[PDB]
C-alpha cells in the first residue's frame, strides 16, 4: 500500500517542518526518487543535490539540524538495494 513519493514527502516534512515550500519539497522528492531509481549510481549525486537546496536556506541551528537529519535519512535510504527492505525502512521513519 506504500507509494514512494508521497511517503518521502511526509517523512521529509516530519523531519523538517516548514523548511521547504510545498512546491519545492515536491520538486526535491521528485529529484530524490529520480536518483534513487537510476540504473547505476555514480559518485554521490545525492549530497550535491542537497547542498544545492541548502544554499537557498536559512542559517540557524534548527535548520542546520533539519538538513543533517534529511541527509542521514537519505544516505541510509540510498544504501537499500531492494524494495521490501526499503518499505521496512520507510515505515520506520513514518512514525515521526
Amino acid at each position: 500500500a506504500m507509494e514512494l513519493e508521497p511517503t518521502l514527502f511526509g517523512i521529509i516534512e516530519a523531519l523538517a517542518p516548514q523548511l521547504l515550500s510545498q512546491s519545492h519539497l515536491q520538486t526535491f522528492v521528485s529529484d530524490v526518487v529520480n536518483l534513487l531509481r537510476s540504473s547505476t549510481k555514480s559518485a554521490t549525486q545525492l549530497g550535491p543535490l542537497i547542498d544545492f537546496y541548502k544554499l537557498q536556506s536559512l542559517d540557524s541551528p534548527e535548520t542546520t539540524i533539519m538538513w543533517h537529519k534529511i541527509e542521514k535519512f537519505l544516505d541510509a535510504l540510498f544504501g537499500i538495494q531492494n524494495t521490501d527492505d526499503m518499505v521496512k525502512y520507510l515505515s520506520v521513519f513514518q512514525s515521526l
